[PDB]
């Protein structure tokens, strides 16, 4: 039992998480094979039982926390449903519950535990509360992309339990809305585009690609190391070696996430929740619940071309439920700073997340300024119009996006001020000084030309 | 020097604070004797010099913190003066500066230091920012008590420095607005009600009363003790003795504040800032800058009769700049809870202030419910109309307000969860259980009759 559990250099918790994630396929197959049920309560109870069983298997003494959390949530949502006080009360309650969880947890390296499922659950649930409050407004246009996306005040006595504890998107899965779940519940998501289809092209391809990334990461894992950053053995002697190591790093840690999300996607594609219609050619498209892009993620030089292709669901949720809801402050920068601060507090332990997200804001602002300036000058346009040879558009432009990505990703994997600063000072604070110089130089030359 | 500094059981810091507070009278006399100055910059420079000298005398390495704080404040107020972003930015900046100060300070017992002057300064300065933002609105009625109280957008290049560093109300003094300070600056506060008047009846009486309370407190100080609560020597054996001790306590700690505020009042009465007009009889009244009431403070049985007579200035400021500015949430209880939470965060170290203010909210709600129910019943009105003898209105009603006052004041002087809980459990959590029972009983009997 335990002899082979930790045999291949794996802890007791990572293997448990990976087997729990992989165990979603048989449940989806069982549900799809038995679809002749015409009563929704059976599906709801099945989802609740499967979610609770998975939570028990992962850790058997902490699921009652999330159970009482969702219980209190719909208990308080039943009363004062449309009141503006309700949304603020549920926001404060959920945020303080998560913050107390982090404060009393005090994890050190990763320590896979209840925190991730509770975090996903609470963000999805705050989204549900916002949607319910908005759905009680007047039926007019109101940014017409909302009526298809907002609940119509229907009773939610039991659907909230099954919606919260979905077996597919429980650990790190997507964060779909409420209306699509209700459409799935009583069997009208696909009349005949996807009853039998597909389970052949999309799901198998996604599973195979996830397995490919997983084997690549586990083959490249022992060769590289993370604690070598702290260690001083033949590291502080050369300079360019440190930059090259950080460049090679950062592009390898991210894969740790990638595989995971991809395999979760497969489960959804098997259920049918990913359907959103068909294109002009008439072929149905399933790229609606996707969390990553196949190709654009790793073949984009622009800084802003990654935040739109790394994780679609969380970024889209933040854009939808912060920017569109905080337009009464007359400054876009303040709204962006508030959104990034909220995203930092979402999973921020001590200091690494704050500095990482501040740095990210700095890159996005600098990139927007630079891209605005180019192709907007009487003289620089001709220089940029040189298209016979493009050395700048070549590898010269790249191998700098990855370097700053690793530079801003270092505080993410080391969130203690001592280790953070000790490993971050040896690179001479290159990114901050370089971007401060650039940010103070561009306005003057822009005014010059 | 130091032989007599600590001779009478006094630390090096309390004596410094008391001598600094008392040293305000000679400066006021010097200013009043030389009033023929027709230029405001001389008065402003005099106020700044006196305030900086007092700050240097109290502690000589930390005043630059407040100097840079006020500098940054009016630097950021110069730009985007009327923008809604400015008020939120200054609010966040001041609050986070004070919170960082408390977090990096980590005081234990009282440890008189920079924190109190910085706290008073930052609250006054946030008030100034709110006033400046409001003054840029339309000139209509707008709760007509505001035009006399709001600035009219006049330049504030130098008046902010003299206003912030007033020598009178610097440590624990009052928190007067901006317009009255400007009226005082160029000499039109009193044309001839108070050029020579008075400095005889008001100031001397206030000083004498403050000295009387001070000598009473210092005579009753060594007889009683505070650490006896922690000590178990012949304390945990009897029960009624603990309640009697807490009753006698609480009424003695408050005097520690009282004297202080009173003596500060004297300084203001000498300057002339306390004038607000005259009554119907024509005699001028100086009870405008007062921070305590002479008689109503200690001769009121009602719970709500103390929050309107303990400290007028801070309570009035909180009522003016929170309730009147947070009416867009449709629930009074939420506004009250937010105000009390802000007042707790104002000077809250770890836990005692939060529980103290929550308890205070509970008493005020319970008292309002009880006073609403009485004299509002078909049958209980006759019982309450018995006026031949009033044992209830006698000492029976009192000796219970003081007891709950001490019960809710215990966590204020012991703000560490260990000592707090250890001294608070021995009284069997009497207040919380009694008021929970009363709060759950009154609605049913109210519906009954
Ligand atoms: C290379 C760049 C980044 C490099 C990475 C650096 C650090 C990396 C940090 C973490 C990476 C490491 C591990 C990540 C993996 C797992 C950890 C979880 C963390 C994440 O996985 S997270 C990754 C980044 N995480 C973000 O979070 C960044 C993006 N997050 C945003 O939020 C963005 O900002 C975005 C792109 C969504 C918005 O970008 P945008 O600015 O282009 O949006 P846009 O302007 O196009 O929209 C126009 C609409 O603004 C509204 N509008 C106008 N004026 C307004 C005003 N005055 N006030 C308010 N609203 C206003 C109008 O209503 C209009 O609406 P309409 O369309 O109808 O006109
Ligand atoms: C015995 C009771 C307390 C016992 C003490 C227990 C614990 C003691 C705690 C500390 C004591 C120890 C040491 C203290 C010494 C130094 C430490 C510093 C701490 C202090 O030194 S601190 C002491 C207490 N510290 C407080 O802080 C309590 C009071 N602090 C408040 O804030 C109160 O609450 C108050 C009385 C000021 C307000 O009392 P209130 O409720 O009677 O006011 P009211 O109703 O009369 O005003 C009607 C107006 O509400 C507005 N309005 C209506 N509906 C609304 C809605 N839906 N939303 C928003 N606004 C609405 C309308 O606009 C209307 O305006 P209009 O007049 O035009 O009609
Ligand atoms: C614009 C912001 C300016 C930043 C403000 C700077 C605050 C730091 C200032 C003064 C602290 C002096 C402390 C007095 C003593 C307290 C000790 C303490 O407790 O402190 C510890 C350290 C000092 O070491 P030690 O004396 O104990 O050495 C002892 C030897 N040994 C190394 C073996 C441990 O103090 C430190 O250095 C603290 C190092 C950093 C800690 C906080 C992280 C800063 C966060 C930056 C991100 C802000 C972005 C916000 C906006 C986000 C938008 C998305
Ligand atoms: C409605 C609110 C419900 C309250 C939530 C309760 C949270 C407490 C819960 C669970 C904590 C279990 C902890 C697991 C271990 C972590 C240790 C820790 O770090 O914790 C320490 C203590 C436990 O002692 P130990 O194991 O270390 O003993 C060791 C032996 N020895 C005594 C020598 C030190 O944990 C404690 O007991 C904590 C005691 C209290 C600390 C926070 C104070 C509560 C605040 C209440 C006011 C809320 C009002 C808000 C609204 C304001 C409106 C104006």
């Amino acid at each position: 039992l335990a002899r082979v559990a930790e045999a291949l250099g794996s802890s007791e918790q990572a293997l448990r998480l990976i087997v729990s994630i992989l165990m979603g396929y048989p449940f989806a197959l069982f549900q799809r094979y038995f679809l002749f049920q015409k009563e929704t309560y059976l599906i709801h109870l099945y989802n609740v039982f499967t979610g609770l069983s998975i939570a028990y298997f992962n850790f058997g003494m902490q699921f009652f926390h999330s159970l009482l959390c969702v219980l209190i949530q719909f208990l308080i949502l039943r009363l004062m449903g449309r009141t503006v006080t309700a949304v603020f009360t549920t926001f404060v309650f959920q945020m303080t519950y998560l913050m107390a969880g982090y404060y009393f947890t005090a994890t050190e390296h990763y320590d896979i535990k209840w925190t991730m499922p509770h975090c996903v659950l609470t963000l999805k649930l705050i989204g549900l509360a916002i949607d319910y409050y908005d759905g009680g407004k007047d039926p007019e246009l109101l940014t017409p992309e909302q009526r298809r996306f907002a609940v119509r005040g229907v009773p939610t006595l039991l659907e909230v339990s099954g919606f919260s504890y979905f077996y597919g998107a429980f650990m790190v899965g997507p964060q779909f809305s409420m209306t699509d779940y209700q459409k799935l519940a009583k069997g009208e998501m696909t009349d005949v585009p996807g009853q039998r289809p597909n389970s052949f092209v999309p799901a198998l391809k996604r599973l195979s690609l996830g397995l490919l990334f997983l084997v690549t990461y586990t083959l490249s894992s022992p060769y590289i190391s993370e604690e070598y950053l702290i260690s001083d053995d033949y590291m502080e002697k050369p300079f360019w070696f440190r930059c090259g190591y950080i460049l090679v790093w950062g592009k390898i840690i991210l894969y740790k996430y990638v595989t995971c999300w991809l395999v979760t996607e497969g489960v959804c594609i098997l259920v049918g929740l990913g359907y959103n219609g068909n294109d002009q050619n008439g072929k149905p498209v399933w790229d609606a619940c996707a969390n990553m892009k196949v190709w654009l993620y790793e073949t984009t030089p622009l800084f802003t071309g990654t935040i739109a292709s790394f994780n679609i669901n969380t970024n889209a949720w933040v854009a939808r439920y912060v920017f569109k809801r905080l337009k009464f402050l007359g400054n876009k920068l303040l709204s962006q700073a508030l959104a990034l601060f909220f995203l930092a507090i979402w999973h921020g332990l001590h200091s690494g997340y704050l500095v990482c997200f501040q740095m990210e804001l700095l890159i996005v602002i600098v990139e927007r300024q630079v891209i605005n300036l180019v192709r907007d000058s009487p003289t620089l346009s001709t220089l940029a119009s040189i298209t016979a040879l493009q050395p700048i558009f070549y590898v010269l432009q790249q191998t700098n996006h990855w370097m700053f990505m690793g530079y801003s990703l270092v505080p993410f994997c080391l969130f203690t001020w001592d280790k953070w600063m000790k490993v971050y000072k040896s690179i001479y604070f290159l990114g901050h000084v370089l971007f401060f110089t650039l940010l103070l130089v561009l306005p003057y030359i822009r005014k010059l030309l």
